[PDB]
């Protein structure tokens, strides 16, 4: 039996306990609805912080609503975090991951951008790499909305948007953006197709993230098993960007990042790997109910700052 | 300060650090799966079960969905469980109740049958009484689907689900179901209007249920405070059946169940009072997270048997 | 015209038929051998035990005469039932209420101790009060002569012993003795003044217990109105120990009783309330006249087995 | 045209200039001679410290040559660096390394062991592995010679000393020593045969170490193929401690440290892979004469110091 911590393990009970529908038997509302319900209740609370402003950008299909956090009115010049939530890019907006990005940025002391990019079944793939992208390039421009000057941009999220995190540095490494993208943080990304791989079958029921749902999302959002821009596995990685690639232990999709990692080591370019031990998929937004998962984060966050030097 | 067990003050320790949004503050959606997240991950798992299967009757507007459970796969004639769920007439469902129900069944050892009516905004007063008093005669015809002869049924249920549970006994002892209410369960219902009660104001705030929920639930259902199908205090009680009122000592509608359990003795009807010490609203479906609260529900079933013969 | 038993019914117009004296007319003597006279004939016979032992125990004017009753010999620890016979404080004595006192011990399976109080008007109130308090605190001590371990009291009594009862649990609230009450089971009890009662008018004449002889008990008892230990209704309520409140549809101080469990609920405290319909005051004397009684006694037992757990 | 630093380039274009002797043209001593004279040239000078003193432990075959390192005379517990020097297996000492161990302790504030262990020709394989096992553990039981507790042990080296790193996190892996290995730190590591690689043949001339110098350590040093003491890769890598992969991006074994690291990733191991960018083998040692190495060199510490929390 696969290592649990008992912290993790008791919250997995609950959740079996619980004994919900399937998203897939939910209506979306509902399953949206749900994800709010989860981490609203498992997340700590979200921390305060000088500035919490509401913005947006234009984007393909029409204006990409913003969330700007900092612990700082004002700031000089230095890099910008841009975050993508996850949710399958079917659930998940910018409440949903509202208090990890406020974490984010007290911990890391720079300004976080998060994107309320749009979702599939209503906008299938490549909708919400479109507006990440936008929304990456806009925030690299130093806008005067934003208020703070970019001398580069940091792209990260979690799960789907870990994959949104690697596919926007691609983009942006093929066409830069006005300043670079000066570190990458996928949080357990979908980098590689996750079918056939030995942790989806390991992990496929009871640790958050089901084989279930990964089907309901992937039926939903309609990634071209060929394309880059829906599995980065498949793109150049010769220049990509420094990297953090964190992962969990009991996570279905843990392998698309260890071959994430793997690629980035192949092609010679500077990686950080943490895959965390004995928590699931989702521990950046449990911080509350499983409580050695704000230790998790904490780790990510040291690599980081030591990554930007 | 009034007396709060170890346990409870636990789990409003952390509700109140978690310092989520109102009912109002959220979409009706979040609010509903806020709900089932709470009883989700607090309650104790189900109960195995011979039978949990799904079926519908008839109902002035429709269907009504309905839930069997009986720890027997075949029993003879004798009194029915009829369930009512609570969440103001606006929340829960036949999931949010569904493992106190196994629970009721493996303890009582007599079927159990929950009622999915009709819920408010959508819905309004007095469609979840329509549905609970349609499904309740339905029950009491013996019908071939349900495969339980009832010799009578027993109304029970929590909250609005305890104010549907004195409806439906009043509605019935006026127009006998083909089988008598043989005892009637509310556990801390709504009785009469909760407005202007010592217990509302001690308890507004910090109790689980809070005074802006109960405020919320009521401009949604819409109940005629005149009209004793909304507060059956205002009910004939001078032939009610053999009941059991279940409080909490920390309830801000716990003055309501007082009143109802007076109304009672004054009308001269045999009734047991339980005023549950140290815990609040809800103590039926937290009884993993609080653990005493099972001992409180116990306390409940035996009064049941007792009151059966 | 109030619904009275056929078998009630019969009774009464029996003793309408024989057509004796009022209390007021008898000598004491006569009254007092007249009250043996009805419950000798009137009551089941008394149940055959292992033990029925005359004991006695200090009180403050002397010895107090006490009967044990239990169906065994040698026991474990348990609770002591601590009984105060009915008769308005003026008649009544350990034969009126030996076979009662036979039935409970034998059906409870619990030793029961009667209490021989001083009577008025020899003795007049407080007199009766403080021995059975007296006697209470002595059993409760676990004393060498009871040849029982008590881990709790139990009080009972009928009427003017219903009185006690409460009043007794009250007295040892304030100031404990060795062990708690664990219980208290005050029958058709005067807690409050039945003077002004719409039941006291109802049933003045002709219900076993009349308006005059209430009237002679009270002119012989003298009890204080505004004394708790003569109408325990004044007494604080906040800290009442579990509670089974029974009283008879056809009671004068029907009301009385109902005004004590509707108190107990207006404290929140937990309270059986059983008014048993068509009979009489003192119908757990009357068992083979009246041969339905014997089932309203059961039902007092049931409800006592249920509330000790 | 691979990409070189410009100061590294100048380096690498003097001594082509200079036109010198393959080590198979010189003598053994010539060979060592030539190794130490080019590091007193290269190097920077040694940091000052509180404490530099030689010491000995015992080894499989005699005592071990040990020298400490530390910037403190006494100093609380905690990791004791233990280092081991490249040159083959058979070139280099104490002192060809010993400025870099100044500047490790210097800058990481912990004490350094450094390992004069056995050298090919005159001791093949497994020898030199032998001394390092023997002395890492020794060092690990904090005896009473060394001055300080070790809370636990780093295993650090570069190249040889790479290779020797991983071998020793091996052997203390299956078994462990008195404390654990905390952090490896394998520096230009042989891990995997170089034989093969692409790197191998791009860089076999003209970048510091040659093909023809690998082809000559290996015939001294004589490591079996398939013992994993030899090829580390050929390990168990599943508990693998927390490691810092550093390589350069002209080594003819930079793929070989690759290959260490996905393996790493592979097993699920927490690695931070670091390739330094147009810089060559041997650059923690040439850092006067390349300066812009003692930045590659301050990056490995700041990797280390993250990984150590
Ligand atoms: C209800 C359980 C958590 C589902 C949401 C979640 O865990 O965030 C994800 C985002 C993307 C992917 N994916 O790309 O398969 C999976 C998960
Ligand atoms: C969010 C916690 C409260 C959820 C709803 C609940 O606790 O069940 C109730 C049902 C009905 C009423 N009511 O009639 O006011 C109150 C509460
Ligand atoms: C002969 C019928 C009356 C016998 C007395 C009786 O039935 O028991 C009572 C005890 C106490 C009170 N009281 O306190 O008013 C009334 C009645
Ligand atoms: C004469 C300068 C190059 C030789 C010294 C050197 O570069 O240190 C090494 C140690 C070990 C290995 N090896 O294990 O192949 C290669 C190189
Ligand atoms: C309203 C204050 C709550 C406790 C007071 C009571 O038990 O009636």
């Amino acid at each position: 039996t696969p290592f649990i911590r008992p912290d993790m393990k008791a919250f997995l009970e609950a959740i079996a306990a619980m004994a919900g529908p399937t998203l897939a038997e939910m209506t979306l509302e509902e399953a949206r609805a749900s994800y709010v319900a989860l981490h609203g209740m498992a997340d700590r609370p979200a921390r305060e912080l000088a500035v919490i402003r509401n913005l947006s950008c234009p984007g393909p299909a029409g204006d990409i609503p913003l969330r700007l956090y900092d612990a700082r009115e004002s700031r000089e010049a230095g890099p910008v975090i841009t975050f993508y939530h996850g949710g399958g890019f079917v659930i998940g907006d910018l409440d949903t991951h509202h208090n990890l990005c406020t974490e984010i940025a007290a911990l890391m002391d720079l300004p976080v951008v998060a994107v309320d990019y749009r979702l599939a079944p209503e906008h299938p793939f490549p909708a919400a790499i479109e507006d990440c992208e936008a929304a990456t390039r806009w925030v690299a421009s130093s806008p005067s909305e934003l208020g703070r000057t970019a001398s580069g941009v940091i792209p990260i999220g979690d799960s789907a948007g870990g994959n949104a995190t690697i596919v926007v540095s691609q983009l942006l490494g093929a066409k830069p953006a006005d300043v670079p993208v000066v570190l990458q943080v996928p949080i357990f990304p979908l980098a590689s197709d996750a079918v056939g791989s030995a942790s989806l079958e390991a992990f496929a029921e009871g640790f958050v993230l089901t084989k279930a749902s990964i089907e309901f999302f992937d039926t939903a959002y309609k990634a071209d098993r060929a394309d880059p821009r829906g599995f980065p596995i498949l793109g150049d990685h010769t220049a990509a960007p420094p990297t953090i690639v964190a992962t969990a232990s009991l996570d279905p999709i843990r392998d698309s990042g260890r071959d994430y990692a793997k690629a980035l080591v192949e092609a010679g370019r500077d990686v950080v790997y943490l895959e965390m031990e004995g928590v699931t998929h989702s521990f950046t937004n449990i911080r509350a109910a499983v409580p050695s998962t704000q230790g998790d984060l904490e780790r990510i966050i040291a690599a980081m700052k030591m990554m930007l030097g």
